[PDB]
């Protein structure tokens, strides 16, 4: 850490300088090739940008703690995973994934949950989503993906979204798809926050013993803040009103010391169950549904500290599957496979040379041994002067390490290969359909309307005939309703029922909407909508403030001008920048009006949105009444709070914002 | 330019080949090191960005042509500038100021407004914003601007947007900041199009005639679309439904034959005048206000192509 | 420093692995793509090399202190010189100029001297060349100088040479070059070590006193160790048998704990003095020579530490005229103006980033506190969120430092500037002729015919007529005589003489060979030739060894084979290895086949060492006879013959220090 809160300016050599004027010949004279002071302070200003990551260049870190509950010797060699109460310490940064570094966070998309351990036995990566299942079977074809769901390469538009044609194009072509299309198109492509979101996986890795058997495991980040979602409506004014919302919700839970957590599970199976569950355990566009194998949670991850650089920090963090540890190997999924090359070469791309395990970030946290040298970027002095294997001079040091010397990592000795070298699809991988529906059936009846929704939306700004026609016809053999539905938007006929994958099985724990009320409501935000005019106004705002922020929420008091008491303006202030909305009594007067401190209708306009939205809504004090009627809420609405006890209030309210979202608002069809 | 409306999937040198399964020991087995068809197309993809502007990040471009007016020896040499009715193709890019890529169109900045011309004579390019006059008198001072503007080092808050302590901190402690400030927060900060605004060249430069003289000159592109703004709380919506409305707008006026026009103009003063008007010309925190100089229109500019390959152009 | 003496094989991460087998499928299977522990490696191999520096590509480094004699606060303000005994740590690397990293160290060629002190102010760093003055007045034709001077760009041919066309060409164009190439021409173009060299800063620069003030000065390091350089025939040989002879060299004087030394003096002279010698001091073709301004000993240099890596410490050391310190300015040198440009610049090409003043061996021994930021390779962590000027938000830190705050470096006061922004050069700069001339008749006669015969060796290899003509044009110019001389190897008749810049003076310091002795022997080279055969012949070698080198001489005992005593073979040996050449008496049989050398060597060896005018001899009581079957005068000086053993060392290292016999040399008539 370099600390620049006493000093002279310098050099990057140390040499004190100055950086405000330019040297010139004459006071009105050109500047001299020979200022020295301007050209290494632009030169490094002109260099200060490197290449965004080519997927999920948008996002953000922080740092934590792993704790492991247990020694876990009987299912792993791991060695973060040895001892009941060890701590490692870890690093994670979450995405989304098709926009560009300064796209809105809250733009409907997969998300990343990348996860660096620390471990005494190197650093050990888990690069995962938020949503269990890939769109491909085939890591050849990450490109292809990437490509039509990015902007047109014609003009760059749409940013941040799969509502354009090339996108659909590819999904409807490519059934593989339909899976992960249906998580995205759920509340699971717009989370409420990172924190409120979980962590996978995706693919089937292993977990290996020092007497070298083999478990096919699954990695599952469970939220301990509970699951919730944004509406789209919602999503769509937040993404223009606060670019920045994930990352600032996360920031601000780390800072006010509300670090979220997540229990890390996994399941564990057999190498012999690899098809036992009616689809190839090799695929990573299937789940094995709980029902089938449950979850052993094996230690509390915990984020508690942020960066200090964002650039130096979560900018040049570099993940890798292929940071993999004793313990653990992978399988033989195709798209695996794949990534383990992408990840080393593209630190190529961003690192501009290849010492880039040398950044601070980057470093393992234990001693570094062996024969690599030299490149761009070199940050050691190596005083081994006999870098090869094998050696007599260096006494045949650094020593190889595999299974019974040194701890060295080993593949799983079990892997064995059969048959002819093929570009070839497995069999086993045919079934495209059948998840989709099962995890469509999972879901609250507003959550299908919802997903129904996204899917409407997105297919309208469709602008090829065709492409909807074979949109329609991959949907109807997830589901015939579902093809109905969406059909109706884009005026078209649903083709006749196909039902060879249809079937009303559901799966436990994928639904965000019927996953019942959050565990906690710290963190949560309360918006208190108040008046300079009425003395009554801020006295009753005031008095709320001191009983909800002793719950641990986040109070504003929204006003027509800052003062004592006033946290924000309502000209700056927005439904989408609350989770439950107040407005006391004495503000009566602005919601039945114009003023030139914020626009016409704004104070109404944050609590009507609040109250379409989802969102507990409530007025405070004597004439609550009749404040609702005037701004056409219903009364004895769900979520809906009328009362003249503060305290009665709070209490009531609480219940609503662990509720979370009121589903009653919306229309079914 | 490349076609590939027909033909069958060659690597880059031309070997034909496969793209949709990797090459694996069996068919439930592991990828092979020597798929080769595999490597070089994900080589390609995980190498496909570059680092994006220092500035102006955001922005969007097209390909037109500008006409000359007349013979402008009389003022200048600039041989692009020395016949009636002489074409130079062009190009120019749009763009904003603070935002990275991916950040909307119609957040609150100064604008970006370059032009290339492809002379006869070599590339010329006038490199300008939407706003005559910039923030700094001295480019040294270009990274504390563009720190404290950008956001926040330690967390990346806020996006394209000047509304943090640190701008403001900025422009406080640095007065000359005052002019650049009222104009990107009038709605020149937010205009309706690209084509709805004008361009400055900001510096004054000088023209200079085969003979060794010179005037002192600014550039003016003034827009015949005329000028409109957003409303602030429109704007913010508009960011969220559309970020990329500017680059739609101008990507459609141009399929639809609407071209976008500006009148190429300048200012044209004496070496005399340098201190004339009250300040100095030489401080490009000043404008010359048009009672003192007027306009004389050069050319006519116009955009009416777009790109075929946006990363590879614009 | 990294230390790999014990351990287990890490991966960069630090996880255990080896590297000795790649991942197969079944053991006579095809690699795996899964196998990371492979392409971790092959990837760092692959992206090992950098860009090689685009001058001066062949060169070796090495640590050690400069010590300042006194407080010169009455001079400069630099702080590393304002305190008697006051000691900075410096590197040093040396260099040719022409050829590529590969290229032999003994081509003919101007040499780099570039030093860098760590001192408490900030890097300063003093590049210069073994030769004072340079090829050409202004930067903008320093591509122009170095395209002609490197391989043809057609072929690339021919290596590490002057003696092509184009170079001949452009010096024949470019009068300027005369002096510089009359330089390098002479034994300057051919050193016999980095440490029997000098070092010139070249350009003019300006001490500055904390009052403002200004002198100009002139940087020499003058080689405690005396001057001497080899023959060319002797050059060319040596850089078959040895490219890396001047590396080896510098790297066993350190080991041996005979660090080089050098004085660190200065020329220095007023303002008012810049045109007051018959040239102007702006001019880099030209020397104030030490009749007009003594030199004043300022500190002494010594180099006494090898580097741990070569590419870590020497090939990535990025040195730049523009690391300067409070106490030094430049001057409207145009040569030194451009050189500020480039060594910034370049330094992006070889690093591939921005960050390369964060690599070690470029940090400096001070904090740095500047609000540079991001960039590829970013390894620091800054803890200042408000990296701009002017903040509150960071109380104004870091404060700007100019002349009267913070020791801030400051532009010399006096410096100004008038008339026209002009692209032309000075009519002062126009005299390219008398200088070169005062160097050659500055020389003794003997070097005066090695130049003679460096330029006869090169204009014949010169394959144009019209080019040829255009050098003796240029030459005559200098020298009607020398003209005439060089004209006579190239059948052609020399021009009439033109006296226009024809003079007499001359100047001292700047001649080798007419230097004196050396001033010490220390680590000079004796080859012993001797044989396996006779008893005695290896009996006298062994006695001249403990005589020898108890004089700090370096030996080496040649025979046929290897045994106790002996430290190489005829067959590996040569002259060249050697300063001085010694035959043992027992060994007379050798002079007058074996298939354990090639026929002819040992009297080759010693024929040879003859020839090149070095110190030979014969010890022993049949030696009066060795020599007449040698065929080497018994009566020539530098030959050596006696019984007694102490004499003949006695009479032998008088031999080794006056170096190089000249008596054997023809001249011209
Ligand atoms: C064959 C190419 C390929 C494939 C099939 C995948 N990825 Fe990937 N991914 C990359 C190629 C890639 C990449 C181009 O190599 C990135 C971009 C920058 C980087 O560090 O790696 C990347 C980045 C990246 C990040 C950003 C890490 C960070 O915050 O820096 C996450 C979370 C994921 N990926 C997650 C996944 C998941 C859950 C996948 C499905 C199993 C997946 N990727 C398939
Ligand atoms: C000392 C540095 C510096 C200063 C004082 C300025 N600029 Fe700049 N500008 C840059 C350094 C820079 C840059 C970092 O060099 C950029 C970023 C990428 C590039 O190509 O140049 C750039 C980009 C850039 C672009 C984008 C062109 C494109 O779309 O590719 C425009 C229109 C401008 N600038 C215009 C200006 C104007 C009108 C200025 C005030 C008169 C100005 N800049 C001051
Ligand atoms: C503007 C072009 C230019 C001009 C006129 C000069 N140089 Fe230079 N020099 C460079 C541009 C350059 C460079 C291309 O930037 C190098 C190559 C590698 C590097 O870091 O700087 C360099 C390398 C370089 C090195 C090698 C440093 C090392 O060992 O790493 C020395 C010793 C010198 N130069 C010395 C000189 C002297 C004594 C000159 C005459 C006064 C001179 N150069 C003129
Ligand atoms: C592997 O080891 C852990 C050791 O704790 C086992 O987990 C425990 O199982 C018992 C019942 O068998 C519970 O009452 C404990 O609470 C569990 N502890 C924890 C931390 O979960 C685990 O069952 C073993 N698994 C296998 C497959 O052998
Ligand atoms: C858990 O893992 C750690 C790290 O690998 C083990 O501790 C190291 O063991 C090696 C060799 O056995 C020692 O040479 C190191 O000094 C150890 N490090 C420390 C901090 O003690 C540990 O033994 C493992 N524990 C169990 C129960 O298996
Ligand atoms: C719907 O659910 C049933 C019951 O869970 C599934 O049937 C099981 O499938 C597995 C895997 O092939 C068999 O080995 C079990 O023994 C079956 N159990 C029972 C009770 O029938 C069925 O596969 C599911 N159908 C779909 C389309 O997912
Ligand atoms: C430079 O020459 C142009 C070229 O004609 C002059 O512009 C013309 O001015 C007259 C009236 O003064 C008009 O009839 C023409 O139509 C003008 N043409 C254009 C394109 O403006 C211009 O006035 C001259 N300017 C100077 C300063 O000498
Ligand atoms: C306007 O500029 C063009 C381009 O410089 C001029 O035409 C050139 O004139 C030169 C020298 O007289 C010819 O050798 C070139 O071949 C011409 N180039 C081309 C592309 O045609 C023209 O003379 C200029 N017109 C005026 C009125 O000054
Ligand atoms: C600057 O100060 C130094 C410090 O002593 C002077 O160096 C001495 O000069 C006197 C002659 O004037 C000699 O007797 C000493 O032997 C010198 N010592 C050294 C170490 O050089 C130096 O002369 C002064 N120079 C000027 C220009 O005032
Ligand atoms: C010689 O060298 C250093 C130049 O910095 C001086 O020591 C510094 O002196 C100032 C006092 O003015 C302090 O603020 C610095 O912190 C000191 N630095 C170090 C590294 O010791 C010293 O003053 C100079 N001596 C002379 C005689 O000028
Ligand atoms: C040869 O040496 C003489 C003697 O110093 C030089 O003539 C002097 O030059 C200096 C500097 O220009 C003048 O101040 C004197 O007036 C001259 N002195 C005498 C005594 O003549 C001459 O410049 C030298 N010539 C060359 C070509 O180097």
């Amino acid at each position: 850490e370099v600390d620049d809160s006493t000093g002279y300016l310098t050099s990057d050599v140390g040499g004190p300088i100055q950086d405000q004027t330019s040297l010139k010949a004459g006071i009105r004279g050109p500047t001299l090739l020979e200022d020295f002071m301007f050209r290494q302070k632009i030169q490094h200003f002109d260099h200060e940008r490197v290449p965004e990551r080519a997927v999920h260049a948008r996002g953000a870190g922080a740092h934590g703690t792993f704790t492991s509950y247990a020694d876990w010797s009987n299912i792993t060699a791991a060695s973060f995973l040895n001892a009941t109460g060890k701590q490692t310490p870890v690093f994670v940064r979450f995405s989304t994934v098709a926009g560009s570094r300064g796209s809105a966070d809250t733009a409907r998309d997969v998300h990343g949950f990348a996860t660096r351990f620390y471990t005494d036995e190197g650093n050990f990566d888990i690069v995962g989503n938020n949503i269990p299942v890939f769109f491909i079977q085939d890591a050849i074809q990450f490109p292809d993906l990437i490509h039509s769901v990015k902007p047109r390469p014609d003009n760059e538009i749409p940013q941040a979204a799969t509502a354009h044609d090339s996108a659909w194009d590819f999904f409807s072509q490519q059934p593989s798809t339909m899976h992960t299309l249906f998580w995205a198109m759920s509340g699971h492509g717009i989370p409420r926050s990172y924190r409120h979101m979980d962590g996978f996986g995706v693919h089937t890795f292993r977990f290996v013993k020092d007497d070298g058997s083999s478990k096919l495991i699954k990695w599952h980040f469970k939220s301990r803040q509970g699951k919730a979602s944004l509406v789209w409506e919602e999503a769509q004014v937040l993404s223009g009103k606060n670019a920045d919302f994930h990352r600032q919700d996360l920031w601000d839970a780390i800072e006010s010391g509300n670090g979220p957590e997540w229990d890390v599970c996994v399941q564990i199976v057999d190498e012999s169950q690899a098809q036992a569950f009616g689809f190839d355990l090799l695929d990573p566009t299937k789940i094995i549904p709980e029902e089938y194998a449950p979850l052993t949670k094996l230690g509390l991850l915990k984020l508690d500290r942020n960066p200090t650089n964002y650039f130096a920090e979560t900018e040049q963090v570099m993940f890798q599957p292929g940071h993999i540890v004793r313990g653990i190997d992978f399988t033989e999924d195709p798209l695996l496979q794949g990534r383990l090359f992408s990840y080393l070469d593209t630190q190529l791309n961003r690192n501009g040379g290849p010492n880039f395990e040398q950044l601070p970030i980057n470093m393992p946290r234990v001693p570094i041994h062996n024969n690599n040298r030299d490149g761009a970027g070199q940050m050691f002095i190596h005083r081994n002067k006999y870098p090869y294997t094998p050696n007599t001079l260096n006494s045949g040091y650094p020593r190889q390490a595999n299974q019974n010397a040194g701890r060295g990592f080993f593949t799983a000795p079990g892997r064995t290969a059969s048959g002819a070298l093929v570009r070839e699809v497995s069999p086993t991988f045919n079934d495209h359909w059948s998840q989709p529906r099962l995890f469509f059936n999972s879901l609250t009846p507003v959550e299908q309307q919802f997903l129904v929704n996204a899917m409407r939306f997105e297919i309208s700004l469709v602008k090829s005939e065709e492409v909807k026609k074979n949109v329609l016809t991959q949907l109807n053999r997830v589901s015939h309703d579902v093809a109905v539905r969406v059909a109706a938007a884009i005026g078209l006929g649903a083709p006749d029922a196909d039902d060879t994958y249809y079937h009303n099985n559901k799966t436990a724990g994928v639904s965000i909407v019927g996953s019942g009320p959050l565990p906690t409501i710290k963190t949560l935000r309360v918006g208190i909508l108040a008046t300079t005019s009425e003395s009554s106004a801020l006295d009753q705002a005031a008095q709320l403030r001191t009983r909800l922020e002793k719950d641990g929420l986040v109070v504003t008091v929204v006003a027509e001008t800052l003062r004592e008491g006033v946290d924000q303006t309502y000209s700056t202030a927005d439904a989408t920048g609350f989770d439950g909305v107040v407005v006391v009594d004495g503000a009566a007067a602005l919601f039945a009006a114009s003023s030139p401190l914020f626009p016409t209708g704004r104070p109404l306009q944050i609590f009507v949105d609040a109250y379409r939205w989802g969102k507990p809504v409530g007025v405070c004090g004597g004439k609550s009444s009749e404040v609702l009627d005037a701004a056409d809420v219903p009364e004895d609405g769900d979520g809906v709070y009328s009362e003249e006890s503060v305290d009665m209030f709070v209490e009531e309210f609480e219940k609503g914002l662990a509720t979370f979202r009121f589903t009653d608002r919306f229309a079914l069809d």
